[PDB]
């Protein structure tokens, strides 16, 4: 007969890109899942075999020596953080990130973006380190967006910035382009046409957005100490994951139980 | 004349160890605390100039490649995770850990350890892999214990496990004498004298606990699908770099606006 949803959808879960199979002829459902069960336990075990590192934490690993190398210090800052951080950043209690917050307690939340404790390191590096100041970091992020298909509730960033002199949106372009030319993504940077400071750029590929991107300095830095220009940039992993991968979900990429490295994990 | 107690936490906050400085003689305040922040700028100035990697992601990525090279398959699961998943882990609404966890919705929880979704991994891995599963995950856990000199809100846990053949106390003992040799930590491993499965293995530094190790089988296994040998340990890095550099606090080896790489960030 004709596959139904469960069947649809079970297998959509065992599919990979790379796989050929006639996913529309004569085969019963369950051949059909029979034969991509055998391809999924076979991924997993050359996996076992040969290599054995999560994509995830893999890609974090190359992101990092990428900016380390580029004179970029490498930054652990906390992940559960004062409220007080997110009104700061000027997310009040009426615009639309403000009901993505996962509070904890009465007085913190899991960080759902880099900015605030970047801005801080800024202010305190600017006592102790020459011009200009370069700093990145990676790490877990979370908001309660979930539209399943380019978001997640969880999620990595990658989010590094430059205070000081240099502080372009050619040179802001110029970090980025390496990037992206170094992890093998083509991209497409659109703002307005003839911004100079101020604004924020989005790095697009196809539909998908890979990077906000900001070339300060902005009204904003006053809240926080920062009195010089800088730029920056924001990189979620997952979607850069599903870049390389050609993962059909956004889920495929991230921390999970159901996928590892884009296999499910349910065989 | 003596030190105040502002004073002293001041000059405490710029010390390391490797400074010879004597702190008590003629000298005034003012003059210990700019020998102390000279010294602590040129730390960092040298960290940014030349190193520029941060302790904790470093050693996350050493011991990642350690485990890799050992045929352990390097986890990434969440950090958000069911409440539920505490019950099943012997912690009930009445037990000692139960009252330190961070609760987010009303059903999440942010992990206080890794033995969920390591559990969760065994069984979905077993289906798939050959004997024996060897697996293991880095990342953020969160427990309201803080008491300050050993604990830490938010810190990071390394745990490993092995399930099926050759899961012996024997070769849990290998792995983590290899492990801490690697490091570099002297260790003493306390236990039962003649225990051989379900009872823990405490590996000490002196008085501190690194690591809490497990010689399955044991009741709990029922409650996540393991009816196999199992072994493992975990391992806190925070509790590593601490004994590794010599800190005085704990503070200086976590996530921290305070300090980056064990040194003051308030310069
Ligand atoms: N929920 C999410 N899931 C995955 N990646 C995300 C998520 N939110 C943000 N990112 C990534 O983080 C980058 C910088 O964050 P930000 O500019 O705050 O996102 P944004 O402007 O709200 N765009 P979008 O996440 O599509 O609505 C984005 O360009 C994405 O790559
Ligand atoms: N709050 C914490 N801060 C830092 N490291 C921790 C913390 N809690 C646990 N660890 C580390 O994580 C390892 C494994 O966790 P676990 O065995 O559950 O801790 P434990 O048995 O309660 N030991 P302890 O919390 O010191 O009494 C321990 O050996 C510690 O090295
Ligand atoms: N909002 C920024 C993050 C950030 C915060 C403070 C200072 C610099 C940066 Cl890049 C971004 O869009 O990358
Ligand atoms: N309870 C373990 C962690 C764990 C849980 C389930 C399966 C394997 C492991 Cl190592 C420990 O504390 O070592």
């Amino acid at each position: 007969p004709a596959l139904t949803k469960s069947q649809t959808d079970r297998l959509e879960v065992l599919l990979n890109p790379k796989d050929e199979i006639s996913l529309n002829s004569g085969k019963p459902f369950r051949e059909l899942e029979s034969e991509l069960l055998s391809r999924r336990k076979k991924d997993l075990q050359q996996i076992y075999a040969e290599e054995r590192e999560n994509y995830l934490g893999k890609l974090e690993r190359e992101i990092t020596r990428f900016f380390v190398d580029r004179g970029f210090l490498e930054i652990k800052s906390p992940i559960l953080i004062p409220l007080e951080y997110i009104e700061r950043m000027g997310i009040d209690n009426d615009t639309e990130l403000s009901k993505q917050i996962f509070r904890v307690d009465k007085n913190f939340c899991l960080r759902p973006m880099l900015a605030p404790n970047l801005y801080n390191y800024l202010r305190k590096l600017d006592r102790a380190l020459p011009d200009p100041i370069k700093i990145f970091e990676i790490g877990p992020c979370y908001r309660k967006e979930s539209d399943g298909k380019e978001h997640l509730e969880e999620f990595t960033m990658l989010d590094f910035s430059q205070m000081g002199s240099g502080c372009t949106r050619e040179n802001l372009e110029s970090i980025i382009t390496d990037f992206l030319n170094h992890l093998g993504i083509d991209f497409k940077i659109v703002g307005d046409s003839c911004m100079v400071f101020g604004d924020t750029l989005d790095v697009m590929h196809g539909d998908l957005e890979l990077s906000s991107a900001v070339v300060g300095p902005i009204p904003l830095d006053r809240e926080w100490g920062i009195d010089k220009p800088w730029i920056g940039a924001g990189f979620g992993l997952e979607r850069l994951l599903k870049v390389k991968h050609d993962f059909k979900n956004i889920k495929r990429a991230a921390r999970s139980e159901s996928y590892y490295n884009g296999i499910s994990t349910n065989l």
